[PDB]
């Protein structure tokens, strides 16, 4: 079997391209490898967890996110041999393309940690990263009662790196407006040396937790969860061979992450495993008809459904330019954005670019905490993401921000 | 199914060493090495290879020549680990069980994650000391030089010997003044980090020597293309994603992106990023407790060295004794580690530290300078003991000689 354009991935990315490619090269001509049954809208997990929005809410069927006339291969993608142009899959077939488009995302990784993920079958652990955790988080948080509530950060590559600590301030809140703070001694147990990568919202963070009684310790990974004793082993990153073991009463997950594993050994990955793309058009370096875009490439900014977005607008260009024999001329920037949740009322919107500097949308300050922002994120996203992303419409705010 | 009761996963610096002190613990007929290498190497002294200052020939030995006697040689690949049914698979079609399994298989080298490269070798002017199929060709493109760039990389990976980079430089800024056409080069050290050292008492002495030597050192500089027939590089800026610099040679050094072995990077016994996942003082496993690992293949967080093979050898061999007689590890290893910085022909800065990067010297005078007796002791001694002693399960480091020099 041979297609123009072959796209692995039937998340974020994948939909967003293959729906783009379709009124490219014709939806004949296009074909989406992807297994599972379900396409989820991940960044309303976070407020699933805090218990404001229902899980059901997040995710629809993949055959209705498929473009129409675009073949749905419900398959595992098992290696790519693009020196042949072709991938195989888990049914035992070889797929040849014209074009390769690599939408596969970031692989979750809780079995790296001791006893993981055999202990969520017990209570007060959660992890709102998984449709498997992320209720379990908010059953933890109701059957919150005195004592230890630990957030963490692991030691690696990770997706919204803002979200292990907004359902942090989420918890916070939730334990005021229910009369249990006295009894919540509450940690951010985090793998690095900052709160954020971009001072100006990193600031803003600090200020909160300076305010709200929130503890803040650096170079702290989670390495073991003993989930019958309610005990969590960290080990100091600035003091090899050192460790701690804490008692919790509430114990929130964020796992390991890595690249997926049919591409930490592929052709098309760099030493470290991901898809190795031109920083700029999203052109493989090594293989001219191979693309990248997501969480599953190097590209070097943070790992986000608002950055698959704005890249998915840049690739629909470079794509079409090189079926056309000419080069690439237009370039992505890093844009990306993290709507920091600092209650269940504001939302801290952070925007910035490759340059770790802000580069905000609205006129007004998104520094400062926002009944507009979280509204944005709560309602109007989902929305736009359902009917316009997913459409291939959607391509970044910076046409809506040199407006005004 | 074949069984040993100590299995060793790759015949290298800490295999074999770990083999011959098992040999001596359970007995030579219950050890086994899986390696699928015909040649054992010396991998240290082919800094001086690529210099023209040591034979290849003399780097390495027959691996039939090193396996301790008595000890199973299995000559194969390793391609699946599965620790909870404790066995491996080999490319064989042979699966093999274990009572305690030591993992030793070393780095890896991704020279095809450069565009160009390994193809590019067959050109001139081009080599790398990492292969040995390329050690010699940094040498020849040595002694072709004549006008123009002498360009040595560093890359944006984990690398083995962090040091061997810029040993090759120093020695051919040297060469160059040896044979008169230093007033020709244009000396360029690309490097993917942001400083020349790790250990500030060390770096200060580099940092010396380059402003003395006149180098130019470019920071979050890293190699992505080489275009061997036009003699280019590429090379891309890491502190403003996307820019690129073009730029010709006359000699080329590479430092390949190195990585995991590609068994492991997939592996229930690696942690996230595919290294060994094991305690950072005892080398024991931190989820499964009958495997245990060494060198270069591990998430210890100190260099990657042979000096810190031999140092983490004795508290493994402690470490897996308490273990057998079902008690808890109580030695703990410290990180120690060593670059002999070769500065120059006759020269060495013994840099010697631990896990707090602080230095950890063992001779009472002061590393931090170049000294003769530390380059004789790098090129002449240091090969001698490893064939004859490390290989053996005698060499455990050099703390016992730093603890002797307390009067
Ligand atoms: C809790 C949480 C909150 C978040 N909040 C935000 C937020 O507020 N803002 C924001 O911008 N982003 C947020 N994100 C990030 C956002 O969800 C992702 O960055 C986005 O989904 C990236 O899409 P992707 O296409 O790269 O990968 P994904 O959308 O995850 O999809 C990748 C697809 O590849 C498939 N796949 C995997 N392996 C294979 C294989 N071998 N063969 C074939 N298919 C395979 C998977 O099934 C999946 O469908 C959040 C994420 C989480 C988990
Ligand atoms: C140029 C250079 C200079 C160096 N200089 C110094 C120095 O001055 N001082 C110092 O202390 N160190 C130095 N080193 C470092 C030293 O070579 C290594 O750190 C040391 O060899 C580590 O040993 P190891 O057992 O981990 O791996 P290695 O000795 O590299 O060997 C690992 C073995 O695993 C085998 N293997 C790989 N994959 C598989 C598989 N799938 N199945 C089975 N077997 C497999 C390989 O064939 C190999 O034999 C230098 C290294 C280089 C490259
Ligand atoms: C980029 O390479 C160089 C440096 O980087 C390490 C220097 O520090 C220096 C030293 C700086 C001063 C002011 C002497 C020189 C001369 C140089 O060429
Ligand atoms: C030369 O023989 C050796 C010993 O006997 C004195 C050791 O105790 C030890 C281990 C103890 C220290 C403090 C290095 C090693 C490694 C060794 O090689």
């Amino acid at each position: 079997n041979h297609y123009e354009v072959l796209v692995l991935g039937g998340g974020s990315g994948g939909i967003t391209m293959a729906a783009r490619m379709k009124r490219k090269v014709g939806a004949e001509n296009v074909a989406i490898v992807e297994p599972s049954e379900r396409h989820f809208y991940q960044p309303i997990w976070t407020l699933v967890g805090a218990g404001a929005k229902q899980l059901s809410s997040s995710g629809r069927p993949t055959a209705s996110v498929i473009p129409s006339g675009v073949e749905w291969i419900k398959a595992r993608v098992t290696e790519l041999n693009p020196d042949k142009n072709c991938i195989h899959t888990d049914d035992d077939e070889k797929i040849s393309y014209r074009y390769l488009i690599i939408a596969l995302g970031i692989q979750l990784d809780y079995e790296k940690i001791k006893g993981l993920p055999e202990g969520f079958a017990h209570p007060k652990i959660g992890s709102n990263y998984s449709v498997k955790t992320v209720e379990k988080t908010w059953k933890a948080l109701q059957d919150f009662k005195e004592g230890n509530a630990i957030f963490t950060f692991p030691n690696t590559p990770v997706k919204c790196a803002g979200a292990p600590q907004k359902i942090m301030y989420l918890s916070e809140a939730y334990f005021r407006k229910t009369g249990k703070r006295s009894k919540a001694n509450i940690i951010f147990n985090t793998s690095l040396g900052a709160i954020f990568g971009v001072k100006k919202y990193a600031d803003a963070l600090q200020e909160i937790i300076q305010e709200r009684n929130l503890t803040v310790n650096y170079k702290k990974n989670l390495i073991e969860v003993r989930a019958d004793k309610q005990e969590a082993v960290f080990e100091n990153l600035d003091k090899p061979g050192e460790t701690q073991v804490i008692s919790y009463e509430m114990l929130h997950v964020t796992p390991p992450m890595s690249p997926p594993d049919v591409l930490k050994t592929s052709p098309v990955a760099d030493a470290a495993g991901w898809v190795d793309v031109d920083k700029e058009t999203l052109q493989h370096r090594r293989y001219p008809n191979v693309f990248g875009i997501g969480d599953c490439t190097n590209l070097p900014t943070s790992k986000t459904a608002a950055a698959v977005a704005a890249q998915s607008g840049i690739l629909d260009r470079t794509i079409s330019v090189i079926m056309k024999n000419q080069t690439p001329t237009k370039k992505y920037d890093g844009y990306t954005s993290c709507p920091l949740v600092t209650g269940y009322n504001r939302v801290i919107l952070a925007e910035f670019d490759y340059k770790a500097e802000p580069l905000e949308t609205f006129p007004f300050d998104q520094s400062k905490e926002r009944l507009s922002m979280y509204l944005m994120k709560a309602d109007l996203m989902p929305f736009l993401y359902w009917n316009m992303m997913l459409r291939g419409y959607w391509g970044g705010p910076a046409f809506l921000r040199k407006l005004f």
